[PDB]
C-alpha cells in the first residue's frame, strides 16, 4: 500500500501562485489520511452540512506568521466549520508522527478526538502540538508556495487577502 500523493493549486488574491504537493502516511494513519485524500478529490460528493465534502475553492481562514498556515473550513468559511467524510467528528488515530518542522500536514482540532476536515500546514517546528494534533503528511513539493500563503498572514491570525485552494485533487 503506497503514500498517497495530493495536491492544492493556490491562488492569493485572485493570482496563480503555484502548486503544494503533499505526500499523506497512508500507511501510519490510514483513516486520517483517508479523510483527506477524499476531500482533496471530492468523491463522497455533498456533506451533512449540504456542502461539497470537498477543499476545492476554499480559502486559509487562518494564517500566523513564523508558525502555520490553517484552512479546510468549507461550510463556514471562518474555522467554526468543516465535515470529515466520516461525519462532523471522528477521534485522534494516533500521534506516532511529530510536529518535526516545516512542511509537517497536521489536524486542526477543537480539543481530544474532533478531528473534521481543517488542518494546517506547519512553516516551523511546531513540538508543543505533539500529542495534540494528528500528523499525516508532508509536504513534498512548493513549500515556497506556503511561504506566500504566509506572508499574508496576521499575528492575529486573520489573512490580509484570500489565500484560496483554487484547485485541488489526488496525483498518480
Ligand atoms: O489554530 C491554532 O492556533 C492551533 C495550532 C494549530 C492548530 N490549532
Amino acid at each position: 500500500m503506497s503514500r498517497s500523493k495530493v495536491f492544492f493549486d493556490i491562488t492569493i488574491g485572485g493570482k496563480a501562485s503555484g502548486r503544494i504537493v503533499m505526500e499523506l502516511y497512508d500507511d501510519v494513519v490510514p483513516k486520517t489520511a483517508g479523510n483527506f485524500r477524499a476531500l482533496c478529490t471530492g468523491e463522497n460528493g455533498i456533506g451533512k452540512s449540504g456542502k461539497p465534502l470537498h477543499f476545492k475553492g476554499s480559502k486559509f481562514h487562518r494564517i500566523i506568521p513564523n508558525f502555520m498556515i490553517q484552512g479546510g473550513d468549507f461550510t463556514r468559511g471562518n474555522g467554526t466549520g468543516g465535515e470529515s467524510i466520516y461525519g462532523e467528528k471522528f477521534p485522534d488515530e494516533n500521534f506516532k508522527e511529530k510536529h518535526t518542522g516545516p512542511g509537517v500536514l497536521s489536524m486542526a482540532n477543537a480539543g481530544p478526538n474532533t478531528n473534521g476536515s481543517q488542518f494546517f500546514l506547519c512553516t516551523v517546528k511546531t513540538e508543543w502540538l505533539d500529542g495534540k494534533h494528528v500528523v499525516f503528511g508532508r509536504v513534498v513539493e512548493g513549500l515556497d508556495v506556503v511561504k506566500a500563503v504566509e506572508s499574508n498572514g496576521s499575528q492575529s491570525g486573520k489573512p490580509v487577502k484570500d489565500c484560496m485552494i483554487a484547485d485541488c485533487g489526488q496525483l498518480k
